[PDB]
């Protein structure tokens, strides 16, 4: 156990040799800036002042090469080799209600939603807790560990994942194609979560695997009797996934699913608006004044929709929740 000190933190904390600095801080009940826990966003960046560390992923894109030369690391990609003194670069913007914990699961079902998208249902030996919008780190031995979002409302010892098999992707393709009886998880993690307050309505915008946290959040709203409008914009190049989306969300009168197809040929025998979600949203924007927006999944879409909302319209930063998968 190594002692980790920082003037930027409320108190020092211990880190086990097997934890990253970010994981250890969160288990120590500290607020710590992060978003993705996956080396892409850069939010968890630290400067190493005293001590030695192991860099889990030198080529992590969340850090510029110049920053590495200036003794910076990503806390989510950094393990201590000694007691440390660190500087936390960014201001922390939120704290999760449930802290991350390691636990085992049994895979109780696998179901293909389309050629590339499938649903896993997992069972733990104790209740699986999270805030809808959060994710769990799923390890596949000898291949890697990746974040996957809860796709269910919180419910006993269960967890649902919705995974897209990424071409040449190590972990997602293994989850798709292998028969795996047990999975070791660590979570929940994540700060982009369902919130209900003074918003006029809720708007959920995703593409591909980004559907997963949307299903948890929307189905939670349905279960909890949310009465304000819920609008889901969902895009894919594969119309089989748009069709799958129709079955994934629960039903309620105030829920509208707007599937948008960028597919080359017309499939499914159900015509959708064509193009990309950032092309379709503008004709709804007048009616979405005051919404809470949740943006989930792929970079091209989150980038395009972010510009649409904050530049072309006047949606404040505070009304938008970013869940970037990188
Ligand atoms: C917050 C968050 C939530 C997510 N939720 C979902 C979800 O609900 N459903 C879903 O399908 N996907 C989700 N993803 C994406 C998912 O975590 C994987 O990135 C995706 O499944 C592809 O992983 P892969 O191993 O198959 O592909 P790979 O291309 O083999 O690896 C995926 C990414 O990890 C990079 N990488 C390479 N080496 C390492 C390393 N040592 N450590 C970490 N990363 C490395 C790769 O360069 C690549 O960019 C989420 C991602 C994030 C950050
Ligand atoms: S939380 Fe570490 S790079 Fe995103
Ligand atoms: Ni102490
Ligand atoms: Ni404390
Ligand atoms: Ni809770
Ligand atoms: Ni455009």
């Amino acid at each position: 156990s190594f002692n980790i000190q920082s003037d930027d933190l409320l108190h020092h904390f211990e880190a086990d040799s097997n934890d990253t600095l970010l994981s250890a801080a969160l288990r120590a009940e500290l607020v710590f800036p992060y978003e993705c826990n996956s080396g892409g966003c850069g939010a968890c960046k630290i400067e190493l002042l005293e001590g030695e560390v192991s860099n889990l992923w030198p080529d992590a894109p969340g850090l510029a090469a110049r920053e590495l030369r200036k003794n910076r690391f990503l806390a989510c990609q950094c393990k201590p080799l000694s007691d440390l003194k660190i500087k936390v670069i960014n201001r922390a913007e939120g704290r999760a209600s449930h802290p991350p914990k390691r636990f085992s699961t049994r895979v109780v079902s696998k179901r293909f939603l389309s050629d590339e998208m499938f649903e896993l249902r997992l069972e733990a030996e104790q209740k699986v807790v999270f805030s809808p919008g959060q994710y769990f780190m799923v390890d596949v031995p000898e291949l890697g560990t990746r974040a996957y979002s809860a796709a269910n409302p919180v419910d006993g010892n269960t967890l649902t994942l919705i995974v897209k098999a990424v071409p040449n992707g190590k972990v997602s393709c293994a989850l798709a194609n292998e028969t795996i009886e047990t999975l070791q998880l660590d979570g929940p993690y994540g700060l982009s979560v369902l919130k209900t307050a003074d918003e006029t309505q809720s708007v959920f915008i995703a593409g591909g695997s980004g559907i997963a946290p949307m299903v948890s959040m929307v189905n939670t709203l349905i279960a909890q009797g949310y009465e304000k409008p819920i609008t889901v914009f969902y895009g894919s190049r594969l119309e089989a996934e748009l069709e799958a989306a129709e079955t994934l969300f629960g039903w309620k009168e105030n829920l509208k699913l707007i599937n948008v197809s960028s597919s080359v040929v017309g499939n499914s025998e159900s015509s959708y608006p064509t193009g990309y979600v950032h092309e379709i949203i503008p004709e709804y924007m007048e009616g979405l004044l005051g919404a809470e927006f949740y943006l989930c999944g792929p970079p091209q879409m989150i980038n395009s929709v972010q510009k649409l909302l904050m530049i072309e319209n006047k949606v404040p930063f505070e009304a938008i929740h970013f869940d970037r998968f990188f």
